């Protein structure tokens, strides 16, 4: 019967009681956990039956304590952090945590040597400083996350805490091995090698196991428990193998592994993501509870038996000096911290000074000092001072950080947030009153008690002249910015934006609102999609790096065969190196003449592919293959003459060139993936700003009342939208394959999201049960996770594949053959004119490469690859509306008007080419009208487009050129021509939306009119 089970369960129950009883009180639950542990240790010192149950956990080994509790705490601190804002302010976090921890450890060591009466040397004092300077604030970061603004302050406190804890355990391990467990001597070179080993191979081993774990998690579908156990086993194996087998600081390895796993959360399924968040929070909570209970028991059993009044005096002075030292560290790093991103205000410096809550990490390190010291008093003094500092920091700093956050003015609720919460409470109260008025008129719920129902449903407020022209301009700018923020949140909620693009767009909107008269700036938004860096240069240089018998060897198999030769050469390289370093059957005849010249070098690379002259001349890879062959023949005649330098030259040269030639395209794929991530973020930010400008241009007529202010706001919005559109087109031009890959991924994601919504609508309507809909949801989730492992660079389709993928051409095959037979690829250079504004209609222009500019007269737009120009001019036989000028080198497919008229006249099935072309231009001409009608109703662009997609053009000859508008038709849009309405009360000249007062339509049949009508109905 293990007593540790009883102690662990009792600690869990004590922690649950402590959190359930001290939630309302401002003091933390860990302090009363320490108090309960002290009481339990007093009882164990009195009663031996309790001593038998507390002995196995109180007198635990230091090594198993570290190896069990440290990976959980370090990995949860790394996993809980928002890694985007952590990497955004990584410079400040890194310099503050690293250099402040170093100088705080030095100052605390000097204080421990000068103030304390014990004759401590520098090693034990530096151990004391490394234990004292490790900070674990969780209440402070929870308070900063909950109380409104300064989210950057919360994440800089969290990142500083994580790196401070990691490097503090590193410094503590260095000095613990300096003073306690060995006392060995070494040279300066071994010290340099040990510093290199720790500080470099910590994060390198963590990065290696993190990439292996990410590759393992990215290839697991429809299995959650495997992913959870892989995360847990990867954390524990990383820490154990790094700390024990590799003699490497495993704390930094778990820091790096947790930060990378938190960075690559898209390789984990979202249900597994939220389970992993809750699971690691639970594991760290259990670890903190066990550490604090164990610390209390051992403090009142062993660390309190040698304590005098001078120890308490030194504890008080140590607390005051620790707070002063941390404040002076932040104050002396304030110029350098202000000179880099986000700066540091004096209020944030005061919060970071006072938010240094000591935690379970320093308690565990003092525990292993106390257990490692043995019967010496240094461990008892260490654990007493650490327990006192933890208690004092927790109590005093928690209560005073609540009242200090109140006093400094960083906890005041903003006026727009308070007004939004008041509006939410008002709409909830209105909805509850309507629900109660519905419920009182029920049959079954008619004699229920309504006083109790109203008292239960009482959710309440948690927060309890040119000068006129300037004021109206400020009001209009503020209303426009609020509408832009609302539009960005609407885009994110509808499954269009990512989280990072949403955060960047609302950050730009807020910092535009804080200034005097500026709007959201395009130039500040350019840095999102500025893909320039070392990665385009790396991709360019690597694509410059790689650029009879031949027909035998082109079957992509002999390179795989020589890669098998690469690994089968690499293994005896290490074997011969190790055995000849440590120096049977003369190395078994030297691996039987290294596999008999390695099957005479795979029959001399199949006799240099039987002597391909040009291929072996023009390639340098074959040149150092020939260098390998002459070097290996030289080593063969060296073995005939028999040095080891020649053998090692053979091994080294073989392995290095073979691995370089293999690893070049994988490096190309990695660079393409990083460019893909940057391009996805930039495209999401740009597209979100564009559709936000479209929505804020739609809804601006209700808000803005003046005319000059509305004109200036429209001009500013149009200039910003045009600049972002041209920038995104040029960015697509710079990296074509990456842009095709990110557009393909976004298209697949949108299609699968709409399919998931269709499955939800099927299961909510009762036509599909829970099990079959869960099977279909599992199928679409497997497809989404395999979409996350897409190729990062899909090669761009040829112009024929773009010609067969047009919306009005895609279904048919004979029509595709006709268009491909009668198209014409025309090339244009920079600055030339494709068409002119006053010219007659001549044909369509499918853009297959490059960017154009439509200077319609004002009307400006930039079209890219995959846009057809001139459908309306071809169909309606009107003259051209816009002049198209090239912005880059543009290749277009020009189908002439005669060929398109012939193709329209021939193909007359039920989906006809005339019907498809008119439906495409009807969607294009009816989307802004429906957007104008339902602008204030909150309908987005994509919902309007998908609502319009269910519509269809009516055949007026089927209904004798008269159309009735019932309530069965959701919306009716006239596309071309004139019309008359109702009892011929007026004439409908416009292509605008039909008003709801029209009950009937009448069309005549004139020359050059051909009237069309696009109707959308509800679910019939």
């Amino acid at each position: 019967a293990p007593k540790v089970i009883v102690f662990i369960s009792g600690s869990c129950l004590f922690g649950a009681i402590s959190r359930s009883l001290f939630k309302k009180l401002p003091i933390p639950y860990t302090v009363v956990l320490l108090i309960l542990g002290a009481i339990l240790g007093v009882v164990a010192s009195n009663v031996p039956l309790v001593e038998e149950h507390t002995r196995d956990v109180a007198h635990m080994d230091p090594h198993v304590l570290l190896q069990i509790f440290l990976p959980v705490l370090i990995f949860e601190s790394a996993f809980a952090m928002d890694v985007h804002t952590f990497m955004r302010s990584f410079s400040q976090v890194c310099i503050l945590a690293l250099f402040g921890l170093v100088v705080a450890s030095v100052l605390t060591a000097v204080l421990a040597m000068n103030l304390f009466n014990y004759n401590w040397n520098f090693s034990e004092a530096m151990m004391f400083g490394a234990i004292m300077s490790a900070t674990d604030p969780v209440a402070v970061v929870a308070l900063l996350k909950d109380l409104g603004a300064s989210k950057q302050l919360g994440t800089i406190i969290e990142g500083e805490s994580l790196l401070n804890d990691g490097c503090a355990i590193v410094i503590f391990n260095v000095f613990m091995k300096m003073v306690f467990f060995p006392q060995l001597t070494s040279t300066v070179g071994q010290n340099v090698l040990y510093f290199l080993q720790v500080a470099v191979a910590g994060p390198l081993w963590g990065y290696a196991v993190a990439k292996v774990t990410v590759f393992f998690l990215s290839h697991i579908f429809n299995d959650a428990l495997v992913e959870i156990t892989i995360t847990l086993a990867a954390t524990y194996l990383t820490y154990y193998i790094g700390d024990i087998w590799l003699e490497v600081s495993g704390v930094l390895a778990v820091v790096v592994l947790g930060l990378i796993v938190n960075a690559e959360k898209t390789s984990i399924s979202p249900e597994v993501e939220v389970f992993l968040h809750r699971f690691w929070e639970m594991l760290a909570y259990l670890a903190n509870t066990l550490i604090f209970m164990m610390v209390g028991v051992v403090v009142t059993q062993k660390a309190l038996v040698a304590v005098d009044k001078m120890d308490w005096f030194y504890l008080i002075i140590l607390y005051l000096a620790i707070t002063i030292i941390r404040g002076m560290v932040i104050s002396l790093f304030s110029p350098i911290l202000s000179r880099i991103g986000y700066g540091l205000t004096w209020r944030n410096a005061v919060i970071m000074t006072w938010g240094g809550l000591r935690g379970a990490v320093g308690l565990a390190l003092a525990l292993v000092v106390e257990n490692l010291a043995g019967n010496d008093v240094i461990g008892s003094k260490f654990l007493f001072h650490t327990a006192g500092i933890v208690v004092l920091t927790l109590v005093i700093n928690a209560t005073t950080i609540q009242t200090l956050l109140r006093i400094l003015g960083m906890s005041d609720i903003s006026i727009p947030k308070r007004l939004a919460m008041a509006g939410a409470v008002r709409r909830i109260h209105e909805g509850q009153n309507r629900t109660l008025n519905m419920l009182k008129s029920d049959r079954f719920l008619a004699d229920a008690d309504w006083d109790i129902a109203t008292a239960a449903c009482e959710i309440s407020d948690p927060y309890s002249s040119p000068r006129e022209f300037a004021d109206m301009m400020e009001e209009a700018r503020l209303r426009m910015l609020k509408a832009e923020k609302i539009s960005y949140w609407k885009q994110f909620e509808h499954g269009m934006l990512a989280r990072e693009a949403l955060r960047l767009l609302v950050q730009h909107a807020e910092v535009a609102a804080d200034e005097k008269d500026q709007f959201i700036l395009v130039d500040d938004l350019k840095k999102s999609w500025q893909i320039k860096g070392i990665y385009p240069w790396l991709k360019r240089k690597l694509e410059d790096l790689i650029s009879l018998m031949y027909k035998i060897c082109h079957h992509m198999a002999f390179e795989v065969t020589i890669n098998i030769a690469i690994v089968l050469n690499i293994v005896p390289i290490i074997m011969e190196f190790v055995v000849q370093d440590k120096m049977q059957k003369i190395e078994d005849a030297l691996r039987i003449s290294n596999y008999v010249f390695f099957v005479i070098y795979a029959i001399e690379a199949i006799v240099k592919i039987l002597g391909l002259g040009r291929h072996y001349i023009v390639s340098h890879w074959n040149k150092f293959d020939a260098f390998i062959l002459v070097v290996a023949l030289v080593d063969i005649i060296i073995a005939e003459t028999l040095k080891v330098v020649k053998l090692f030259r053979l091994l080294r040269g073989l392995r290095m060139l073979r691995l370089t030639k293999a690893l070049i395209p994988k490096l190309i794929l990695v660079v393409n993936g990083k460019i893909n991530n940057q391009l996805s973020l930039g495209y999401d930010v740009g597209k979100g700003y564009i559709i936000g400008e479209e929505e804020v241009g739609k809804i601006i007529d209700r808000m803005v009342d003046n005319k000059k202010i509305l004109r200036e706001l429209k001009h500013i919005s149009e200039t910003g939208r045009l600049q972002v559109v041209k920038e995104l087109g040029l960015l697509q031009r710079e990296h074509p394959g990456i842009a095709v890959s990110v557009k393909t991924r976004q298209a697949i994601r949108t299609i699968l999201n709409h399919s998931r919504e269709t499955i939800h609508e099927l299961q909510g309507a009762g036509l599909l049960d829970e099990m079959e809909a869960h099977k279909l949801e599992l199928t679409v989730e497997i497809k989404m996770k395999r979409l996350m492992n897409a190729p990062s660079s899909i090669p761009p389709p040829p112009p024929e594949n773009l010609l067969k993928n047009v919306s009005w051409l895609a279904g048919d095959m004979k029509l595709i053959d006709f268009i491909k037979a009668r198209a014409s690829l025309l090339h244009f250079d920079y600055g030339e004119v494709i068409v002119r504004e006053g010219d007659e209609s001549d044909g369509l222009f499918l853009i297959v490469s490059g960017l154009v500019k439509l200077y319609g007269k004002v009307f400006e737009d930039y079209l890219t690859v995959g846009n057809v120009i001139g459908e309306m001019g071809v169909l309606t036989k009107k003259p051209r509306n816009a002049t198209v000028t090239c912005e880059t080198t543009v290749q277009v497919y020009f189908i002439t008007a005669e060929d398109m008229n012939i193709a329209i006249d021939t193909f007359t099935l039920y989906p006809s080419l005339e019907y498809r072309l008119w439906r495409v231009v009807a969607i294009r001409i009816a989307t802004p009208l429906i957007m104008e009608q339902m602008a204030f109703q909150g309908w987005t662009q994509e919902k309007v487009k998908l609502h319009l997609e269910r519509g269809y053009l009516v055949d007026l000859a089927e209904s004798h050129f008269q159309f009735n508008i019932d309530a069965t038709l959701e919306d009716v849009i006239l596309i071309n021509g004139t019309a008359y309405n109702a009892h011929t009360r007026e004439e409908i000249r416009s292509p605008c939306l039909i008003s709801r007062t029209v009950h009937k339509l009448t069309f005549q049949y004139t020359a050059t009119e051909e009237p069309r009508l696009f109707v959308v109905r509800n679910a019939e």
